[PDB]
């Protein structure tokens, strides 16, 4: 194999967020060597030095164009000195996969191809993330670096005549021109170390008498068409015995059959109905790169993001994992409910409140302060590994019903008896014209930090809600160093509940408003009862503090979870 150097000419928009660089296909295919330079960026963050020993994983959900652009990270990383290279079977490989492959083989990262829920296909969304060594997500400096130099990139070093065949187990060998060592592309299987760490972590023989015993919890698991269906398959059904009906939607296809691989009420809908009917007693659904989660109990009884981490935390010396490891600390993004609080508190096991996304559960983790992860955008995970993990989330419950004997329901009720139940739901106001938006959070502030706001008796129907608290969140990292300012906006009242705000907006389409409210209730009465009855004085609060049908204009919200 021959090594050339092509000179290219960079470009202005490279830059990769805490997600790795998200783009729709179109620009990928049609905006000549998009792919290659950024490939040739990534490569180039790692050190001559360091390349002949170092060995790269590489896979991805799936979806359209990721053979074409994994034949592409092989070639360049070839011509530019990369030993080795791990691709799993058919370029297929979920993102807790890779990061479980990473961290087991001691790689010095991975390239994931994947642009999460985002849809696929030719007129689709795609993404190339980049992981490093601990089988995280690529930190700032980094994804600063790789920006830097794919703004000024002007040559790529490839190896044109090479392609190596995804289909086929086994290691493959490359000769080079004139260099001394050749290169190793290594299929491997895509479920197999995956297994084999989740084998270690769970109770398999437990799982296995739930799923196939005479008792027999009849599940049902969809997988949206990405990632996850071959890992639900050989692990639920082949390994511990589960029906094969039991596995919907489990063959990775390109355009994940044309629908958005989301997690949520809205677009696993087919589960939820499915659900309704009472036949199963456990369903779930993940998203394209399998480390979002969905769970639901009988009848189609949603369980909550934010209640689910806490479940599992009151529960989790049932996985064999905590009883091996211990608990070190749980955590959850401030947007999320305080659920997971109400448990931490019972125990002398610290919580942490942080920003939205990894990178702060992340480093707490590496720093062996955290044990349990939450996020109320449907996301679960432990420190098995360095990303989010929603089949882990599963065995997880799986495992819970097992000890427990008792169903979704049930688990529930019993914890908010408990506990308290933290009524949460989730406004997404998207989009909106920045000036309205801006004012709203001003003027809140404003407001939210006066001598007379905190204290003060705010109220509707049944309670009183007293301003205990009022800020607009920020973050000081305990172990990277950083300061995320500006947050969220948020109203903590005395009996617990708050409400937050949170202004994605964008310098390119507009703004989003993210309403959340949490509320908290304590009764033995009121706590079984609907969540939108219980959470309308303080949405109407909310509206009525916020002046968002004055500022923005806005009625109702765009979606609601």
């Amino acid at each position: 194999v021959k090594i050339v150097t092509v000179k290219t000419k960079a470009y202005p928009d490279q830059k990769p967020g805490t997600s790795g660089l998200r783009k729709r296909v179109k620009v990928f295919q049609s905006s000549t060597n998009y792919a290659e330079n950024f490939i040739q960026s990534i490569i180039s963050t790692v050190e001559p030095a360091q390349r002949q020993e170092a060995t790269l994983v590489v896979g991805g959900d799936g979806r359209f164009y990721m053979k074409e652009a994994i034949q592409l990270i092989v070639r360049i990383a070839a011509a530019n000195g990369i030993g080795r290279l791990v691709i799993g079977q058919n370029g297929i490989l979920s993102t807790p996969a890779v990061s479980c492959i990473i961290r087991k083989i001691k790689a010095i990262g991975g390239i994931i191809l994947t642009a999460s829920h985002n849809p696929g296909g030719p007129n689709g969304d795609f993404g190339i993330k980049f992981n490093i060594s601990n089988g995280g997500p690529a930190p700032e400096a980094i994804t600063d670096k790789i920006f830097q130099i794919s703004k000024t990139i002007e040559e790529y070093a490839i190896c044109p005549d090479l392609k190596v065949d995804l289909g086929v187990l086994g290691k493959q060998q490359f000769d080079l021109e004139n260099k001394f060592k050749p290169f190793t592309v290594e299929i491997v299987d895509s479920v197999e170390a995956y297994a084999t760490m989740l084998r270690n972590i769970f109770d398999f023989n437990a799982l296995k008498e739930l799923l196939s015993g005479p008792n027999r919890l009849k599940i049902r698991i969809d997988a949206m068409h990405g990632v996850v269906g071959p890992y639900v398959k050989k692990i639920l059904c082949e390994e511990l015995g589960a029906p094969a009906n039991s596995a919907v939607n489990c063959v990775p296809l390109e355009d994940f059959g044309g629908h958005h691989p989301d997690p949520n009420l809205t677009y696993a809908a087919d589960l939820v109905e499915t659900m309704k009917s009472g036949e199963h007693d456990f369903g779930a659904a993940f998203d394209g790169d399998g480390d979002r989660n969905m769970i639901l109990g009988k009848h189609g009884f949603f369980v909550n993001p934010s209640d689910s981490v806490a479940v599992i935390a009151a529960n989790i010396f049932s996985i064999p994992y905590f009883q091996q490891t211990g608990v070190r600390g749980f955590a959850r993004s401030m947007p999320t409910s305080g659920a997971l609080d109400r448990v931490a508190n019972a125990t002398k096991i610290a919580l942490y409140e942080t920003p939205t996304g990894w990178k702060f559960f992340g480093n707490l983790m590496d720093a062996s302060k955290l044990s349990l992860c939450g996020e109320e955008s449907f996301g679960t995970g432990s420190d098995h590994i360095r990303e989010k993990d929603g089949l882990w989330a599963v065995l997880a419950w799986l495992s819970i019903l097992a000890t427990r004997k008792q169903s979704v329901e049930d688990i529930l009720k019993d914890h908010w008896h408990k506990f308290g139940r933290n009524f949460f739901t989730r406004y997404d106001y998207e989009e909106v014209e920045a000036e309205g938006a801006t004012k709203m959070m001003k003027d809140l502030e404003a407001l939210m930090f006066d001598r007379s706001f905190v204290g003060k008796q705010f109220s509707a129907n049944d309670k009183v809600y007293t301003v205990e608290k009022a800020d607009n969140f920020e973050y000081h990292d305990p172990v990277d160093g950083s300061v995320s300012k500006n947050q969220g906006l948020r109203l903590i009242f005395a009996d617990g509940s708050r409400i937050i705000f949170r202004l994605s907006g964008t310098g390119s389409a507009g703004a989003t408003i993210r309403l959340y409210i949490d509320s908290y209730e304590k009764d033995n009465a009121k706590i079984n009862q609907d969540p939108q009855v219980m959470l309308a004085p303080l949405i109407s609060i909310a509206l009525k503090v916020s002046q968002l049908q004055e500022r923005t204009g806005r009625t109702a919200p765009t979606v609601i979870t």
